[PDB]
């Protein structure tokens, strides 16, 4: 509260950290369904259905030009494109399963990274 702070938390390496991620994400051979934008003229239902898409090169973006305020917001980003992917594809499809196995692998490198 007002002149009642918590120990400071090192923040000063996040940004670098969640760069790394991010390019461990995009050299996932599994993440060719996340690394551009889903083409909205081409796809139908995606632009009615999905109310926030995301995707890698959108996040590389919105991290390159300090569009994150802290690595929760980067966080959520990551998982909404696999919230996104399991919205749109069933479980059993090639794109469903690189979903499913692109969360995990994010997960780990997160809470190896940071917890």
């Amino acid at each position: 509260s007002m002149s009642v702070k918590k120990p400071k938390r090192d923040d000063s390496k996040d940004l670098a950290l969640c760069s790394m991620i991010l390019t461990e994400m995009e050299t996932h051979e599994d993440a060719w369904p996340f690394l551009l934008p889903v083409n909205l003229k081409l796809v139908p239902g995606y632009k009615k259905v999905i109310k926030k898409p995301m995707d890698f090169s959108t996040i590389r973006e919105k991290l390159s030009s300090g569009q994150y305020p802290n690595l929760e917001t980067f966080a959520l980003d990551v998982r909404l494109v696999f919230d996104n992917c399991e919205t749109f594809n069933e479980d059993d499809s090639d794109i469903g399963r690189a979903g499913h196995n692109m969360r995990k692998y994010f997960e780990k490198k997160w809470t190896d990274t940071f917890k």
